[PDB]
This record gives structure tokens, sequence and C-alpha cells, in this order.
């Protein structure tokens, strides 16, 4: 279902998630070692939380 405000909203949600990947990757800091894993891990997760309140709603 490609529209004029659905696809506006995903291309959104898309590209913060994205967006971390390359930065992250360029630091080199998305493989697991001693303690990088949670690093990497609670990094992502807290972005995507912004993408659902962006994307959809939400109640907190």
């Amino acid at each position: 279902l490609k529209e004029n405000d659905h696809a506006r909203f995903l291309q959104t949600a898309k590209n913060i998630t994205e967006r971390v990947s390359m930065a992250t990757a360029s630091s080199q800091v998305l493989i697991p070692e001693i303690n990088l894993n949670d690093t990497f891990d609670t990094f992502a997760l807290d972005f995507s939380r912004e993408k659902k309140l962006l994307e959809c709603l939400d109640y907190l």
C-alpha cells in the first residue's frame, strides 16, 4: 500500500534505524566481545522506540 501518507511515515521509521546502523557500523561497535553487545543493543533499541512513536501511536 504505497500512498502519499503511509509511505512517508515508513521512510522515516526506517531512516531512523538505518541512519544509526550506518553510524555504529563505522564506529565498529556492532559486534560481540566482552561488553559491546549490551551497548549496541541498548543503542538500537532506544532508537526503535522513537521510530514507533513516529510511525504509530502509543500510550506511555
